[PDB]
């Protein structure tokens, strides 16, 4: 995609009710594919979507076809991902199907079979997806996936899921002394430390040193798990490079390792954190 061609691309518009547009935007907001669009782009994308109904056992797309030039975001229902006759993944409400073929321009990798009495989805055509949504997804996936296969708490994600997490990550560089996370404030970001060291500075206020973390560790999830303001600062001790994830996408991206994060917070290195609770 030429950037100028993406700039001047006029998306189709398919009239729909205010209620349907609102429901679409809620789906686009939590789905990883759209994490970098601003409001006007989200509105345009929603205008280019149209509603599709499937009944149980329908194949939305079939492995090996080349004719499917669309993305589907699931509103209601579930679908099986079937490779070589085996169910290998389950797509639930709010997730998308078809993105791999739109990104990479290959034939349909897997068969997607509705396994609920009905499935209601919203479809998006190849050109709108490529011009308005894709952006630099392919570069983000290729960049981050080298680091993500070495992050301990992400072992519980399969390969497809690690790549999908890359869709919603964004990098930041910090300098010795920079506050990455600041006590008392609202948690919105989960940070993965790709390089450097950081200090967890708690309180009791009393400014008390809690723990030191480094390459491969994560910070910020405690506020996601338990919905409370930051119980501690996180301060760059060296130059730190991070990839971060917005709370929006916490469940969609890390669902399969949310249980590991719970265990981790019940370790002794969270004595400070246990006692505050
Ligand atoms: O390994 C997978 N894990 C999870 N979902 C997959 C996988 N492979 C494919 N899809 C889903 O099936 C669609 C059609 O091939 C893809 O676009 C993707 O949404
Ligand atoms: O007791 C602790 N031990 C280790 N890390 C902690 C502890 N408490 C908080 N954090 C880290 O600091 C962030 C801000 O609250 C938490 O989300 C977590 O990443």
């Amino acid at each position: 995609i030429d950037p100028e061609k993406a700039k001047s691309y006029v998306a189709p518009y398919f009239e729909k009710s205010e209620d349907e547009t609102a429901l679409i935007l809620k789906l686009l907001t939590y789905n990883v594919l759209f994490s970098f669009l601003d409001s006007r782009d989200l509105m345009t994308v929603a205008g280019a979507m149209w509603r599709v109904e499937f009944k149980q056992d329908d194949c939305i797309m079939e492995a090996g076809q080349t004719t499917c030039d669309k993305l589907y975001i699931i509103q209601d229902g579930k679908a099986d991902i079937i490779k070589e006759g085996q169910k290998v993944y389950l797509k639930v409400e709010g997730t998308a199907v078809g993105e791999l073929e739109l990104m990479y321009q290959t034939p349909t990798v897997a068969t997607v079979k509705v396994c609920t009495p009905e499935l209601i989805a919203w479809a998006l055509d190849r050109d709108t997806y490529r011009h308005l949504v894709m952006g630099s997804a392919i570069r983000r996936r290729e960049t981050y996936i080298q680091f993500l296969t070495n992050i301990p708490f992400l072992s519980g994600l399969d390969n497809y899921e690690k790549l999908q997490l890359a869709d919603a990550l964004s990098s930041d560089e910090f300098e010795p002394g920079d506050y990455i996370i600041r006590y008392g404030e609202e948690g919105e970001w989960l940070y993965i430390i790709l390089e450097g060291s950081v200090d967890v500075v708690g309180r009791d206020g009393n400014e008390k040193h809690v723990w030191e973390f480094g390459k491969g560790d994560h910070v910020g999830e405690l506020e996601f798990l338990n919905n409370h303001a930051n119980v501690a600062d996180v301060v760059a001790k060296t130059h730190v490079v991070t990839a971060k994830l917005n709370r929006r996408h916490f469940e969609m991206c890390l669902g399969p390792v949310i249980d590991v994060l719970k265990r981790t917070s019940q370790q002794p290195n969270y004595e400070y954190y246990q006692s505050k609770l």
